[PDB]
């Protein structure tokens, strides 16, 4: 898909068992999701931008399914207002900036 | 050009006669550049990071070259992370997302 950018380009993942909303975000390094569950060892992160950082828990190498896609990352876990899809996982389903 | 995102999407862009590095970022609705003098009267406006809500400057119909790409239009300024090229003039210079 070529995805335009008139409107946040928002997708819809399948994480843990679960379908979330996610913005797919070239800005954020990492992919940063809202507080859930994810299975396996976790070490804590803080993360920063406007307004601050927050504290976050770091998950490696979780599935996530993406337009489709199935990708292997890193997730990270906490109180963040928007949930990203960022950089790590975009480049696995081949994502790029076009111009 | 085809913008991988294997590292940061980090250009050069002009703005005042002046180069700078900005980061093309999709998570961002609005383009927001460290402090730096602009001309004309600006207005208020507050965006939200992941670290909550903050008040920046917002100046209208700016000149700003990306990546070669000419636009004129909204450059917010103010304390951010990182010099970011956001939904509004990535729009302009034709930027979408591709997989
Ligand atoms: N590692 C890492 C660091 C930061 C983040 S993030 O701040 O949540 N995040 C996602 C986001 C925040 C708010 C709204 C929509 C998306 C970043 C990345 N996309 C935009 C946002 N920011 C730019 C940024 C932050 C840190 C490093 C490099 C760039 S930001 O400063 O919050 C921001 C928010 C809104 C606008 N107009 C401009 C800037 C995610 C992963
Ligand atoms: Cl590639």
């Amino acid at each position: 898909p070529q995805i335009t950018l008139w409107q946040r380009p928002l997708v819809t993942i399948k994480i843990g068992g679960q379908l979330k909303e996610a913005l797919l975000d070239t800005g954020a390094d990492d992919t940063v999701l809202e507080e859930m569950s994810l299975p396996g060892r976790w070490k804590p992160k803080m993360i920063g931008g406007i307004g601050g950082f927050i504290k976050v828990r770091q998950y490696d190498q979780i599935l996530i399914e993406i337009c489709g896609h199935k990708a292997i990352g890193t997730v990270l876990v906490g109180p963040t207002p928007v949930n990203v899809i960022g950089r790590n996982l975009l480049t696995q389903i081949g994502c790029t900036l076009n111009f």
